């Protein structure tokens, strides 16, 4: 199983629909609208940010950036804790 | 039918919303956000338990601190009397 | 014009979306949980029941005690009406 | 009738489709995006594991760490039970 | 053209996929599963009816049947108006 | 007419495509895959384990637990039924 | 260039899957079942029915009927335009 | 581009879910029921009209008397204006 | 023109592909493999058992089987209109 | 690279399926309604266009129209940029 | 080479399926029956047009009316270039 | 093996149907009509593309152009690696 | 008339064009590739292979191991069934 | 019986149309395009690769690239089995 | 071996059926139609070319049309290649 995968399902996993509202609305630039149309979980706008090169293992600063927006340091601390035993 | 289901059944159908919300807080770590959000009444919550093995026929203990929580001693009563006959 | 058929019929006519909520929920049991995500009204929850033999015109028990935890009395009339005709 | 097919079978019957999209996304590195496009089941990713030689009956590993991922130990004790009597 | 033809198109023309639905489950014990599996509107199941000399010109009980079941005594008036003019 | 025959082809006339979807899953070890592919109807794969002699008149185990798996026990019936009569 | 064969690819050009599902029914004792399964378009019909003697450059009652019972009145203004001009 | 049909479009923009449910009421003598289940815009309807002949260029009676049910005098305003620069 | 021929062509041109299959299954035991492989009508079956001796215009018991066994009455009708002229 | 080509699938990209539906309204005199009916994107409408000679890399009326009914300035932005370079 | 050969040739190369079943049904008085069966691409059809003089490389105009029934303006220009360097 | 043939292959194993489809609108005016028709994969344009001399081993810009339409960068990084071991 | 060809007849009359295919490739070091291209039906590959004393009437291993790579178990009984009465 | 076309056999009897598809494209430069439109199962590429001395008993490379092309590991298995008895 | 017959079969045995059908179309002025029946493949025309001094060692302009209307590229450049040795 790949760490990078489990920590973005458990991440997805903690997300309510009024933060997905917020976290398309800041990838309005990223995404087209027709494929953001068809995001409805965290899992597919991770796939499609990773098909961009956007998110990678070993380079999270959007995604950071996007936790940071939404205010959810407890998520953080998970990021934080898989690139500590990922070094 | 299933004795236990039949009992959860009427544990869930002598609850109301504040007793629901308060419920859905006790389980915060239990439960993902996600799923959290998608629950309308009590059989929602003890489905996603079953699955977890939490809420089990011969495992009552979560249920029982649950509804102490509560201060609800009457369905207390309820969950004695179904171990009662299945001894 | 199948008198089983049409029993079935008008008792799944006569629910509301939360007493079919609340029937899937005793049938965790005997119906998988991919069989049941399609379960939309009483009357697929009837045929799946009938294809499986758990509801036959000469066996009703179990509509009877899923009827009767619905504590729908009005129903178990219509039912009693059914088996004294086909006697 | 092969236990192991048998068994799998079993454990595809009781999945929703949000747990498979999530079945899907985490195996993301491991099944082409053509492919997983074609998936409809679990009857469907398990017979292209099986083709991989990702899944065996003597090796059942990814199998458990995709039912944890989905927090599903009610399935997890069929796997156990499985490994009891194929020993 | 045919006035039974047309009158069953008309009355096809009428019927929403909940009565739809409702139909196709009165028709259960007449019609195979994989039969019923591709009926889409009412002029299919109107066909396979044809078919089986369920239902004729001269001979529309069943049709009077399933429309009464549906409690759509606006179509059983049509019904009525097509034999006046046919005695 | 072969009275087998008669019966295999009612069991196929009432079978849905994610029933024979199903079973096409449980005859991987017995039928290759290309094979498998030209099967659309229960009819084929009947045919199919007739000439490698897994179905037999006086051979049905296979057969009903294929049937047993999909819980179809109304067809159970009927395969119960053909045995008496042929005993 | 045949005027009424150019009148006949414009209706044809004007119909939807639904409205030719609908044409092939009330054609149900003009063409065989065999030869229906045949057709695609409007076209197809279309040349079935003047293969037929069924339409006629001079005799389009038929086709006028048809219409009507779709009730696609834009239709019939075409094919009233057409027999002022071959008059 | 039609100035017909950019009016129509401009129409079916200013309106809200109620008022589409108020004007699907109003032509149910003129659409069939099947028909009607497929409206989720004033456009659909709009092209449904179009093709029965109720809605033309040169015929807004129905249109007017509709927008006047509605008391929408703001819309009545724009069809004046559409009907004076077409004289 | 033999009337038993016109009949037999008559019923011919009234099935379908999928009614063929059905047919060309429950002749397993009566018409070869190699040769079933060329039927593409229900002509090339009919010549085939008419070869055998298994369909004769005195002898009608396996066609009004095989048309019971296809739920075709309609059929059914035209092959009793038949014997009633031919006595 | 067809810098015209290019264009037209980045505006198709950036168009959600309510608009479509606009678009797809607007241009019920242009095309017939069997073609917009396999009109699952804005590639198709383009396409349609382009083989009409309606839409040209000279000739871009009609697309400034139909953006301007849809409110989108911000793609007749991209499209003046487009005609900036091709001068 | 012949221009003229390479012209049909062309047009023939921008043809799809169904636009060639639009043109087979506007020959229906030019070609047979039995003749018009063997058309599978654009390039058998202008055969059989020139070898019956309906299209000759001073005479066009059939071609044009095809293509323009068809709504193939493209095509159109590509005659029309044929013409200008065939002077 | 060719490794290029090897990385057209696994390009082709990575692409949806929508993808597909935006990849055929692109070559509009390299391929045509008819051939495009018979695209079902990547390979097959891939293919054609190879036959034209548009693809080669040492000409990937159209390859490069088209996946940066695409935004599949995760691609663009493995046809750069190609280029690295072919150097 | 000889048992052994009667036998020979008998199988050849049971396999299909695919089933040959197969066959004539398992012989392809036994029969040279330009008889092997005169093969239309199991008759002629038994009559080369009783020509070159690889088939005999007291030696039928490779029959044996012919059918059992195409999974015929019932043409195998009939070659058991005539080795039993040729003891 | 040979082995090596027996195991080749089995290779072939486990491969669906599209691994065909895949597996003719990766032989684009060893196979000529008018032999490669003959290939309509792995038997018929086989021997063609036979013939050209690329597939050999004693050099299987080229199967196991083509096979872990296709990600089919079960295949290599019974390659790697076949080599086993045969050192 | 004559350097022009090899080039010659090399570039029949990469061309397809279709192909073959554009090139016998393209060749209609300079092949009678009975000769044009016998061609089954590019060496039957380029036999008849060469019979007519059409196709020469030294006159290789008649081949360079005729493949630069399939747009096969590959092949001019084969053709390129023998000029160049041959100067």
């Amino acid at each position: 199983m790949d760490p990078f995968l489990v920590l973005l399902h458990s991440v997805s996993s903690s997300l309510s629909s009024s933060e997905l509202t917020e976290l398309k609305f800041l990838c309005l630039g990223r995404v087209g609208k027709r494929k953001l149309e068809r995001v409805q979980s965290g899992l597919d706008l991770f796939s499609m940010l990773l098909e961009q090169n956007d998110l990678e293992p070993g380079h999270t600063e959007l995604l950071r950036e996007l936790l940071a927006s939404l205010r959810r340091h407890d998520l953080l601390r998970r990021v934080d804790d898989f690139e500590a035993g990922a070094a």
